[PDB]
């Protein structure tokens, strides 16, 4: 060719089917909103798989069977309602599969008092109470920092040491670099647990039972 | 035919008038919207057939012009100012077409003011004051529990009689059954009245007088 | 033609490209956005032109360097960061090119001690102390009213004179119609300058400098 030829019949056909069946603009916006979505999982997976050393191996955080060989990471704060209401099904799950290792970040998303439950389990991380303390602080309905001192006097913890390893700036240092870790996964809020390259934003309990079957069958394919 | 033959010709063409005339894509969009909102009036419509019951024939309703042939029921709040300003209305509207029955339920969507004026006014109703009352209570400009107190007062109303019944439990589910009226009929806020089939959102008196024209006719019809 | 023929193939082959290639639709939504953005750029400067006796020739208003022949005209608010990280540039900018006439606008978007501020240095402008007083109230990170009354004070700004023309009904309807402009003017913020048909929103720099650069050549074309 060598001259652009104007088709105004053709462009009337079009603007009519258009507003006689404008469903199909619904449809092709569902079509991007899947293509956006899959760029969205994409992205996501790959910065799990970016940051796995922190995510799964940071000596500070505490670890519920540290022997298993799948890592379930979850971001929470012991004071959202989602992450109390899954918090007895996630440990019933690491109580039925021993293979599974439960890395606990406190992702402290509210004021003082999630803050300061947040370092109590901190400080008392290394006295060997952390499933009877994290099931307990999760199993008080109004959580106050008072409170929190009342469970983990409760449970035998040394409160002596506990607080001063929870005030510690390097409690500090910990709570601020997995807000970090966090932001860097681009995570809204909690639950978030991260397994595998997947990511279960939310207390979806069946969705994180299946990642986890999936981990597994792929890690044994070897 | 027995094969899908692409025409990338044919999908130049409708991308180069797209983008050379986008606005089809306003009008489809618009043409979307108009179908959306006539589903909607369906569903609304329906809804108030549904629960014509208890919109139109609950005993513990106060109603003005209980001779009325023409039933118009208005959710409104003591303290909304469309509420108040649309009252005057109303209540001229009532008082030039006997025929018209008004159902007044207390959609208290304010704190405690709100739920005391209601209480005020369902507890003095069977003491046969209600369109003084009514009128007197929206005629306040910044109502409080203490100043409705004062204008009950102020119209020979039993007080003791009207508060012993205001706080009873019974005015109590009375106006709970009412909020989860507004729920079912998918109430966005007040006022909001209800003729016929036709429900009408907010103080747009001309429409609510249309809509008993309508009606008057409609039922006149046989 | 005498009949409209329906062309069902011709629909379906439309439908199926823009599922295909719904970026299309994408593609039109920008063309469409960059002409509403047009749009608002010609109705922005046509206010601009409408009103620029005000905006520029208000005797009430502060003025650097009158003796300009290219007016800036800026609203701000004395609280504002932006207002306050953009300002030692501004006075650079004024400083560097004695050719233009800075317009002061106090464009109070937030409490009282923004008032306070304004109010002080509109009363204390015959004083012949506007320059320094705005960059000495502009330099205090967390100004109160009392801090502006302080800065005023350690500059020997006529305290007790600054102050009685400050609370003056002439300042209040000096501000009141500060207000009205804006709103005329559609802004939505501070800062936002204001030079030749051009409007600048916020604190860019670059921007307002290439606009007084523009505006210095067009008008000296003649």
């Amino acid at each position: 060719s060598d001259q652009s030829k104007p088709d105004k019949a053709f462009g009337e056909k079009v603007r009519a089917y258009l507003l006689e069946h404008p469903e199909v603009l619904m449809e092709a916006s569902q079509k991007l909103q899947e293509k956006q979505a899959a760029q969205q999982a994409v992205s996501s997976q790959k910065a799990i798989g970016e940051y796995r050393q922190a995510i799964e191996r940071d000596p500070r955080d505490i670890v519920i069977n540290p022997a298993g060989t799948i890592t379930v990471t979850e971001f929470f704060d012991y004071r959202c309602g989602y992450c109390r209401q899954a918090t007895p099904a996630v440990l019933e799950l690491v109580q039925k599969n021993p293979d599974i290792r439960l890395v606990l970040k406190d992702f402290v998303i509210f004021g003082n008092d999630s803050e300061a439950a947040a370092r109590i389990a901190l400080g008392a991380k290394d006295q060997g109470k952390s499933l009877e303390l994290h099931k307990a602080l999760m199993a008080e309905n109004a959580l106050d920092a008072r409170g929190a001192l009342r469970i983990a006097e409760r449970l035998g913890i040394d409160m002596d040491k506990a607080k001063a390893v929870g005030e510690s700036q390097a409690i500090t240092q910990h709570l601020a670099d997995t807000d970090a870790l966090a932001r860097a996964l681009n995570l809204s809020g909690t639950p978030a647990f991260i397994v595998g390259d997947t990511l279960v934003p939310g207390a979806d309990i069946d969705a994180l039972k299946l990642a986890i079957e999936q981990t597994r069958a792929a890690r044994a394919k070897a």
